């Protein structure tokens, strides 16, 4: 069902949800619950929410055309966090740490 490149991507997904990175990955596991957090303007500012559970749903449903589309969704997750938050926010620090893991593994993708 999966190309060599999308298997590599599924392995990155597994890595990003693994306990090793939980200290900083956890705000990305589920969709941002704007009402529960009191972020009443989140969905006015962030037009296309993304999180690791959405990515995992897509991967399980074979919805990614290619590894580039997978990378676009993971990068959107991070970009939404940088767009909504100020630069010194604790969740932005977490996003940068998780994104370092993502980009490094993504770069080792096979030809
Ligand atoms: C638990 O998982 C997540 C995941 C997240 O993204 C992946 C976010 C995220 O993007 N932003 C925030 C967030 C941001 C701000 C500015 C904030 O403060 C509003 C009121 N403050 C007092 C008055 C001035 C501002 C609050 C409470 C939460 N929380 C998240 C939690």
């Amino acid at each position: 069902k999966l190309s060599e490149q999308l298997k590599h991507c599924n392995g990155i997904l597994k890595e990003l949800l693994s306990k090793k990175h939980a200290a900083y990955a956890w705000p990305f596991y589920k969709p941002v619950d704007a009402s529960a957090l009191g972020l009443h303007d989140y969905h006015d500012i962030i037009k296309h929410p993304m999180d690791l559970s959405t990515v995992k749903r897509k991967m399980e449903n074979r919805d990614y055309r290619d590894a580039q589309e997978f990378a676009a969704d993971v990068r959107l997750m991070f970009s939404n966090c940088y767009k909504y938050n100020p630069p010194d926010h604790d969740v932005v620090a977490m996003a940068r740490k998780l994104q370092d893991v993502f980009e490094f593994r993504y770069a080792k993708m096979p030809d």
